C-alpha cells in the first residue's frame, strides 16, 4: 500500500502554505487548498511574461490532452483562472497518480499573476465540485485514495515552521492525546462539519457549521462573532488598508474555542495576532467576518492550532491538540 509525508512551509506571515509537486517530471510549488478540488498549474500557455518567477509545466513534454476539455475557477477572495486539461503523472510526499488531471492554464487574474510564491494549487475538496467541463476529474487525492492504506490526509499547519501532509497514514506524535471525531456533511463539496458552541474570550454563544479550509488564510466567523470578539480587545478598529480588525502588536489577545462532538478545538490568544498589518504600526487580526454567508471557514488560523485527520471513510474529521 501507498503513504507518505509531502513537507509545506509558510510564506510570510503564514498567507499561504506552499507544497512541492512533481508533474510529468517538473517540480512545482503548489498550495493545497482543502476548499477547492482542481489541481491547476501554471504552464507555457500562459503569455511568457506571466510565466517569470514560476516553474510551469510544459504540457506538450509529458502530457496527454483531454480533446474538447476545459476548466475554469472563481474562488472567495475575487480571484480566478483558466485553461485546458492534460493527464500526467502527478507525484506529492512520494506518492504517484498516474493519469492525474492536471489542469494547465491559460489566463490567471491579477491575484495570482501577483503572487509569485505558489505555481498553482492541488485541491482536496470532494471530487464533486471539480470545475472541469464536460464531465469533472477526481483530485489527486481521491485518484490514490484506493491505493493508500487508509483512504485518508491530515495535516498539522505552524507559524513560521515547516508542517505535514500526511497521505494514507496518522502521524501519532503530531498531537496530545486522542483524537476526536465528527461528522463530515459533503453536499456542497467542502469538509463541513459542525460546532455545537463557541468561546470568544469572556463570552459564548450557539453553534454553528463551517469547512475546514487549507486555503483560506485566516478564521472567518459571522459578524456578531466578530464583533462579540473584539469588543474585549482595546482600541481595535477597523482598518481596510489591512483587511479588518487591527490592533496594538503588544495586545493580550483572548482565546477562542468551539465545542466539535464533545471536543473542545482552542486557538490561543497568541495565534491570532496574524502579524504585521501592513502601512503602520498595527498588527491584523487572525479573526475577521465571513461576509455574511451563512457558515464558518476554518482556515489557516485555526488549522495552526491542531492536528486534522480529513478521512473519507463515513466521511468524518478528526481532531487534537497540535504536537
Ligand atoms: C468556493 O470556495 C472557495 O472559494 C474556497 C472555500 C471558501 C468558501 C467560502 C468562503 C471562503 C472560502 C473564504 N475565503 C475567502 O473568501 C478568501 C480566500 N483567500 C485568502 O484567504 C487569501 N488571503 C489573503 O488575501 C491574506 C489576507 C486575508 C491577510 C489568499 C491569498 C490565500 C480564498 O478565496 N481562498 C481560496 C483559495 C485561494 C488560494 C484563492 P479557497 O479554495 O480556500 O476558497
Ligand atoms: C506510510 O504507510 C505505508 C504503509 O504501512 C508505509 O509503507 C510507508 O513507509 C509509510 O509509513
Ligand atoms: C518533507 O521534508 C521534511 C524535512 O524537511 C520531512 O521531515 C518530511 O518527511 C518531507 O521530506
Amino acid at each position: 500500500a501507498a503513504s507518505g509525508v509531502a513537507t509545506n512551509t509558510p510564506t510570510a506571515n503564514d498567507e499561504e502554505y506552499i507544497t512541492p509537486v512533481t508533474i510529468g517530471g517538473t517540480t512545482l510549488n503548489l498550495n493545497f487548498d482543502t476548499g477547492s478540488a482542481d489541481l491547476w498549474v501554471f504552464s507555457t500557455e500562459l503569455p511568457a511574461s506571466q510565466q517569470s518567477g514560476h516553474s510551469v509545466y510544459n504540457p506538450s513534454a509529458t502530457g496527454k490532452e483531454l480533446s474538447g476539455y476545459t476548466w475554469s475557477i472563481s474562488y472567495g477572495d475575487g480571484s480566478s483562472a483558466s485553461g485546458n486539461v492534460f493527464t500526467d503523472s502527478v507525484t506529492v510526499g512520494g506518492v504517484t497518480a498516474h493519469g492525474q488531471a492536471v489542469q494547465a492554464a491559460q489566463q490567471i487574474s491579477a491575484q495570482f499573476q501577483q503572487d509569485t510564491n505558489n505555481d498553482g494549487l492541488l485541491g482536496l475538496a470532494f471530487s464533486s465540485i471539480n470545475t472541469v467541463q464536460p464531465q469533472s476529474q477526481t483530485t489527486f487525492f481521491d485518484t490514490v485514495k484506493s491505493s493508500l492504506a487508509q483512504p485518508l490526509f491530515a495535516v498539522a499547519l505552524k507559524h513560521q515552521q515547516p508542517g505535514v501532509y500526511d497521505f494514507g497514514f496518522i502521524d501519532s506524535s503530531k498531537y496530545t492525546g486522542s483524537l476526536t471525531y465528527t461528522g463530515v456533511d459533503n453536499s456542497q463539496g467542502f469538509w463541513s462539519f459542525n460546532v455545537d458552541s463557541y468561546t470568544a474570550g469572556s463570552q459564548s454563544g450557539d453553534g454553528f457549521s463551517g469547512i475546514a479550509d487549507t486555503g483560506t488564510t485566516l478564521l472567518l466567523l459571522d459578524d456578531s462573532v466578530v464583533s462579540q470578539y473584539y469588543s474585549q480587545v482595546s482600541g481595535a478598529q477597523q482598518d481596510s488598508n489591512a483587511g479588518g480588525y487591527v490592533f496594538d502588536c503588544s495586545t493580550n489577545l483572548p482565546d477562542f474555542s468551539v465545542s466539535i462532538s464533545g471536543y473542545t478545538a482552542t486557538v490561543p490568544g497568541s495565534l491570532i495576532n496574524y502579524g504585521p498589518s501592513g502601512d503602520g504600526s498595527t498588527c491584523l487580526g487572525g479573526i475577521q467576518s465571513n461576509s455574511g454567508i451563512g457558515f464558518s471557514i476554518f482556515g489557516d488560523i485555526f488549522l495552526k492550532s491542531q492536528y486534522v485527520v480529513f478521512d473519507s471513510d463515513g466521511p468524518q474529521l478528526g481532531f487534537a491538540p497540535q504536537a
